[PDB]
């Protein structure tokens, strides 16, 4: 047996290998009261953590301590490991090796960091760390494609051709699932809605992830929504006050797609998924048109997969084919692949030891790990 | 054992921790004697309090010694806590701990000297002090709730949220039983009946407190009651007159929700309410808007439960559930929630103890309590 | 000619352009009055506005009809801009274009209903609205540079360079000097001074704008002034009760830097101003380091150029150099800067034309406006 | 039965002795990966072979290991003739004696490694090496005449008269297919098209190999080229892009014929041929200058018999005759030989036996073989 | 007189001929304003060029419009050469030939259209066309040798002996300056430094030229950088930020001698040079291995020499004397070659006169130019 763990940007996923879906998948956020707690024998605890800090977020502050796949405080994320682990999942870690999940082209010492701490806090036994895109191919059973990862914090392009990895064709944009929550809360403050706060941040990311599409035609789509309520769908907060919502139901996922309203100078994940596959080879391409593996719960939008086509098949060559393989477990896809991965029997052998890493610090996974 | 005092704005309450209801109950009044006292052999009292003062009213002058929360003649709050322990209660106040209560938003100063005198002269061995809403939660065995108290001098309303206090968000009203005895006063001289003295402050007191009630539709029956007598229930004074009540019945406890009747800049305690809702968060209203936890003799009158019902449920959200929680305990819940506060034993650490009064003197009281 | 009208969330600031200061300066309060008007042939206005409303308050309820530079009652702005022109500055509105300002990130209908107004109302014959931070860099004589603005109803930094407007660096703090003041009321009850009223909100008001100074070291202050009087200065108030202010004369503006003492999520005006920096861009912030206007009344206190010099070389990098730009026009730098950008010859065929309002409604602001 | 085996510079080709065609044709490709292999479980290989490479070329780098006839890595030729026999061919070596091939005047230890390799390695029973262009008159039918063979690798003349080899007029020349591929590659980078690549040096040559042709007329066809658009044949990549192909269509192979573009000290195949028939004789022109069988893939452009003719009946005597006997099986002519002589009866007795490799090395065939 | 062009693909430099040096370099970038010109009478220019637009970069996108030595914007182009001509040079085009410079093997379409603009744009009353490396035999005073050229686009081994070009030994290798700075970002990420903008595109390349030396032992210092920090120079960033360098120091350059680290399939310019010298004949190469010519910016770089040296002498014959000729002009040595070619009398009658290119349009250059 194994753990298989997202180490999600946002929502965190946890299972055994071999399982068809994560048993944990909770907010990766550890809650901090922000408040004097004056009444006697609540009991209040110092940090909540996962869907607790949800329930009580109101007095909290709320930080996701992964930032852009980056870890951004380590103190935080032994907690969340902790709490998968101990409260969420309830499995003993000493006696289970562990797969983790990092994006790619991430910063050297946060894989390194990442591995003490799995072995010297948690001691598992044996260990490994994967790209999260690489792990989509694996959950859609393929050896080619190019894997379009969006979570929260990074959206990475990764075009792999018969299990070689083209690493120099990797694409890494800052777009991302809490990015668009940011730009929507920016946006909707034009109605007159304040939600400046995190725990209104949180709600904004409700919003999104319940009424926005991404538009087929943006300018069109402007057009009607001024031309007319058709598009106007409304929102009950948490505190029964409805909203309704204007063409902010797709301006702010359009973002995806025309970075600069972010001021970003990125390019649309259509324009960057082009642009890797312009720049992996002439050979592969053929092969990298169709079969665009799609992932991440950014890519879950209603639309994005229709606007992917249509932006694809306009920059491609005239008569290449487009295929945006677009799963309903798009949110899932990366742990689904890291069970798979986990299940074979021909990676038993890989896992990097406890006996290894006595024999050699965290570099020791800069030579294991690829 | 400890002892519980709500150190009342009106009515005085104290008992010991653990008890169902207090023991002394009696109005917080300290009588003065205004006339030669002729008759040798009698052994006038220089000063009478309590409910001696209210047999012998006629002969004296009524002085309630705590005015809005503050406590405005010292020397008299002394002779009614003096009262308390030895006349009232039986008590030594050398054996056993004391919990005091306070109203919120109250000069620092009075804090200061309630526990100077409390250890300087009562040598109390350890004291505490507690805002008299919040042990309105206790009372009620709740850790959420927005707690309306209205004593005789203070109404305020306190927000708290799994026992966070959300201080920002307490409304302190100056509208209370003390003024709606005066303000009857008032309009009860447009029968003619004439009750200026403070002997007959406390007749007029005693009206309030039996015949009136909060009118549910104050329009409508100020209508019906010109057209009909059908309200106009009758009193018999002291001295066996006969006197009626019109519309009086229930303009007077209409003025805490049209303070403007009084002339106060302030608002309704329903619109408070709603707005010390609206001030604390978006995240908590949810479970304040339910759980209306209501305190305090004032919120005693026939009615007022079903007025708070219509004018929240007419100010809240659309679709947002109201629930006027309204025990029949109101009049002592606050003693009652000290009674549990004191009984816990996860509490009995918290005491200021009279030796650290002699570390460091009553400004020791801003950083033990809260 | 043109008018220049800062439509202060606190004080009003109207004048010609190419003037050197604004000619009618008053408090943007519309009073109602409160009472019945019993002496016959005193001809009582049913509204007073502006420094009517000041001299006649006590028989008044004070409201600012502009709330965080929301217009929160449409009739009453109009009461004010029609006193404004008529009364105040005694000008035909017809004649004259008329430079209006709003605060950034403002509710878009606010802009379009302003612009309805000030057409189909006042017959303007031409228009523009500005945003009050920009045109503070025209106040400075700057082309780059990011603008504390700290109105009474909203703080909001801007860093503009080149002149191009970094509208995604733009953050939006709701501190500002009304909330201040209320702040203050709250711990000047402390001492037992009691100012709940809207009448008495103002004089709080005076309190602060007279004595109060931002800390240099908080905590070293708090020492000093528990440990000695030599801050304890006083202040008599409209009746001539003295009054004497301790550690509350610091404590009040230091909300400025530790909002969380309001309760509020957000940031200093410091660390939001450092926040936005690293916002903008690598490129510039060589440039906005150095160069930070500051502007608005809030700004006004003594010491709060120090303090911002001291915070933000704590936060910005080392060796990079930091210029708090602090003129004493600070609390008219908005309108200074509005009379310079109105004065502009290549600013003249900029005006929203009434012709153009008859050819497209109010919605014409969002094309033409920026 | 025997297995013939072309031993190709380009194309391999190998079958059995009595057949009309190869069986196994494929590129004498070995293909290394070129990247770190991340997918676990795919059992990537560590050199593809044959037509593998060609599937899979965009990972891989190709290297042919015979270049200009010459065998320049002995352990890839090895991986190919081991493909031929069990992956290609699937044939058992040790049952059958081998006929391989190889170019004339080509290193003498070429053809000593490859028989050490052919007993030694695949432990052939019997064996035997001829000259490729010799063979093309068996597959002629033909005991007279000068073959032009042009491999991939080498172009070589052979004069044979009355089945004399006439040694001394052998002319060997390295313009070949090739080569013709790299100047194609250089030439076509004119309009812009850039294929540097191995992985592009395929499609290059697939380019040549369908669309260009020998022109008749260089200077005429270049000047109607210039003038029409008539010649501009267009082709569309592996990634779908379509390319336009001009004069290039033609200059790349009018190579052939005036080396100096590739800036070769060499002749055109026209003019060598016609200088090895001045070579050799007097007596026997008269039969060579009719009857120049043509072999190998090279001599398989559209045009070439038809410039052959022009060019030698402009070299040849006047009033002698020339026929370019060219029949369609040009691309395999030299294996059809082999399998015509293999076949013969009268040939069985001149098989090198491993016996006679046992009783002397590799040397023995110099002896043997001519 | 007649003005020089390097048209270069990193710095554009320009001057008369006979100078010793350039007097107009600057940066072959055009910038475009990337957000909403707020600030009426800035005057903003809609591009910016050269380095204006480095000193505004921050709110700028940059663009190269030459791209491995293609001019891939030819508007752009235009302002680049407008800019050159009346801003940075201040030199009227009407009177005076231009020598411009172009690299070799480059798509003949350029030609003709530089020399189209050149004419009908700027009437440049006479003009030519040159190869940048071969320019450097003038400025090395030479008449034989090998130069390598290494642009920001290009780089390309050009061998000349007795002033004939050789033109079939001309390698043409796409590692330049350009690409080694984006490896460096890419490997820069290692530490956690995000660059990907274009503004820090800039950065990373200033980083490069003032850091980075090519190592002489790649992996000796692989290992002494792993062991110690003796290597690890620190950067100061445009904000003031501090950045060490570790490995990359040299990691990034040494991409110039194995490429596969950026995934391509060439090979280094040690080993392409070598190959250009054996592909050239084995008369000359005597002269060859001595009187190796170094050119153009990226030839900078500490130590290339040294490794040359080193390379070069590893693959060169035993006993075959190597030279790698490297001034410390480098960097300007193709334009002081135009300088003293344009210089010469024995060069003012091969200019293409204007009366040309009105007797044949552009494509006269293919004749008129080698
Ligand atoms: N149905 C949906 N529509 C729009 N956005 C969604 C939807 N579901 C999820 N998301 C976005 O995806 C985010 C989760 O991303 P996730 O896949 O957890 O990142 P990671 O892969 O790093 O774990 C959500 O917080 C939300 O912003
Ligand atoms: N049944 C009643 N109807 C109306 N008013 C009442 C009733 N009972 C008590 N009150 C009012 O409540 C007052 C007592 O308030 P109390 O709770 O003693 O204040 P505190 O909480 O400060 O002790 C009485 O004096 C009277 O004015
Ligand atoms: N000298 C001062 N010290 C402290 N606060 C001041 C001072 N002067 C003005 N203020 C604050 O600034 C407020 C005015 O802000 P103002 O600039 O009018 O806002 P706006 O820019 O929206 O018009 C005053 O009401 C007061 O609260
Ligand atoms: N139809 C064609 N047109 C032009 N060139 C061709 C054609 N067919 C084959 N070729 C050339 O001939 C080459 C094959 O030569 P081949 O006969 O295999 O050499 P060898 O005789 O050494 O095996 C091809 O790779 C190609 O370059
Ligand atoms: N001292 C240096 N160290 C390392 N690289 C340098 C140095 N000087 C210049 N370069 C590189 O050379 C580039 C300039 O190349 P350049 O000679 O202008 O190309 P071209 O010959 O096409 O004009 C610079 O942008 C930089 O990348
Ligand atoms: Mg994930
Ligand atoms: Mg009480
Ligand atoms: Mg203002
Ligand atoms: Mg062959
Ligand atoms: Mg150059």
């Amino acid at each position: 047996a194994a753990l298989v763990i997202d180490n999600g940007s946002g929502m965190c996923k946890a299972g055994f290998a071999g399982d068809d879906a994560p048993r944990a998948v909770f907010p990766s956020i550890v809650g901090r009261p922000r408040h004097q707690g004056i009444m006697v024998g609540m009991g209040q605890k110092d940090s909540y953590v996962g869907d607790e800090a949800q329930s009580k977020r109101g007095i909290l502050t709320l930080r996701y301590p992964i930032e852009h796949g980056i870890v951004t405080n380590w103190d935080d994320m032994e907690k969340i490991w902790h709490h998968t682990f101990y409260n969420e999942l309830r499995v003993a870690p000493e006696e289970h090796p562990v797969l983790l999940t990092e994006a790619p082209m991430n910063p050297k010492s946060n894989r390194e960091k990442m591995t003490q701490i799995m072995f010297e806090t948690f001691n598992v036994p044996a260990f490994y760390v994967s790209i999260q895109a690489v792990l989509s191919l694996y959950s859609s059973g393929r050896t080619t494609g190019i894997v379009l990862d969006s979570g929260d914090g990074v959206t990475h392009v990764v075009p792999i051709y018969e299990g070689f990895s083209l690493p120099h064709a990797i694409l890494r944009i800052d777009l991302a699932g809490r990015d668009l929550t940011d730009y929507l809360m920016k946006i909707l403050s034009e109605r007159g809605y304040s939600f400046s706060t995190t725990a209104e941040r949180e709600i904004v990311r409700d919003i999104k992830e319940k009424l926005c599409y991404v538009a087929l035609d943006f300018e069109q789509e402007m057009q009607t929504a001024a031309q007319s309520s058709s598009i106007e769908k409304s929102y009950e907060l948490p505190d029964g006050q409805v909203i309704t919502i204007g063409n902010e139901r797709f301006r702010a996922p359009e973002a995806l797609f025309h970075p600069s309203v972010l001021g970003l100078e990125s390019a649309g994940i259509d324009q960057t998924t082009y642009n890797s596959i312009m720049k992996c080879d002439v050979d592969v391409r053929k092969e990298l048109y169709g079969n665009i593996v799609m992932s991440g719960g950014t890519t879950m939008f209603p639309g994005i997969a229709e606007r992917m086509q249509k932006e694809i098949t306009a920059l491609a060559p005239s008569s290449m084919k487009v295929k945006i393989i677009a799963p309903p477990e798009r949110k899932y896809s990366v742990w689904i692949g890291g069970s798979i991965l986990a299940s074979l029997t021909t990676f038993q052998q890989m896992w990097i030891s406890k006996q290894e890493y006595d024999e050699s610090g965290p570099s020791i996974v800069h030579h294991k790990c690829f």
